[PDB]
This record gives structure tokens, sequence and C-alpha cells, in this order.
């Protein structure tokens, strides 16, 4: 379902989302268009996301509900956890630094990945198409 090659097709609030997020904006400039694709790969509970963009190209493995790290692209880290609910992925993270959530959706609409961001009140989407 999430199982596929998703590009980034367009966003909505995200230099907002960014700004919030402590990225300075040069980097937002470029992130406007970091063309991140998403590689997903899902084994009963076992998951595999390779993320390509711009800034790197990481591999980041997780099970349903056991927490983990992953370093955003400022080396900012996030402690937490994927799960499934209903047919969503519902991520909950915690930035380590200051230990505010930051929590995400992922939900296909249509023939969409449509992944939602909250952090600080600041909500964004990023919005992908099967490549
Ligand atoms: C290169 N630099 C400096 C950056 C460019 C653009 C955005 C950046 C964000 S951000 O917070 O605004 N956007 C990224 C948010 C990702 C949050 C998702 C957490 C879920 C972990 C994903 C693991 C997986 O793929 O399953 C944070 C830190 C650095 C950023
Ligand atoms: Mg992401």
């Amino acid at each position: 379902a999430f199982d596929s090659t998703w590009k980034v097709d367009r966003s909505e609030n995200y230099d907002k989302f960014m700004e919030k997020m402590g990225v300075n904006i040069v980097k937002r400039k470029l992130a406007a268009h970091d063309n991140l694709k998403l590689t997903i790969t899902q084994e009963g509970n076992k998951f595999t996301v390779k993320e390509s963009s711009a800034f790197r190209n990481i591999e980041v493995v997780f099970e349903l509900g056991v927490t983990f790290n992953y370093n955003l692209a400022d080396g900012t880290e996030l402690r937490g956890t994927w799960s499934l609910e209903g047919n969503k992925l519902i991520g909950k993270f915690k930035r380590t630094d200051n230990g505010n959530e930051l929590n995400t959706v992922r939900e296909i609409i249509g023939d969409e990945l449509v992944q939602t961001y909250v952090y600080e009140g600041v909500e964004a989407k990023r919005i992908f198409k099967k490549d």
C-alpha cells in the first residue's frame, strides 16, 4: 500500500514548518527543491525506507512500534516510532535536543502518498506520486 517508490510532487506550508524546526533560510531555499524520493519496502512489520534527495541518500530500517533513532538532514536527532492505525502510518518522534514532539502521518489518498507533519503548532504536508 505504502510499498512503492514515491517522488515528491508538491508541498503545503513546508517553509513555515522548516523554519519552526530551526532550518536556516539558505537550506529552506534548497529544501523547496530537494527532489525527495521515498522507496518504501514492507515485510510484515519490518519496513525499509530509502530516502533520496538533493541533500543525501540514506536508508532507514524500522519495525512497527519499536522505538528508533533517526537523524534529520542537519544532524538533529529524532527518537520515536512508526505505528499502523487502520490504513495510516503514524509517526511519533521527539527531538532529543529539546524533547518537542514531531508527529507525522503517512496516508494514501487516491494514488498519492500524503505525509502530514506537525511541529510546535505548525502543520505541513508533502504529497508524493508514484515514480
Ligand atoms: C538539510 N536540512 C538542514 C534540512 C532541510 C529540510 C528540512 C529539514 C528538517 S524538517 O524537520 O523541516 N523536515 C524533515 C522532517 C522529517 C520528519 C519525519 C520524521 C520521520 C522519520 C522518518 C523515517 C522514515 O522515513 O520512516 C529538519 C532538519 C533539517 C532539514
Ligand atoms: Mg520524511
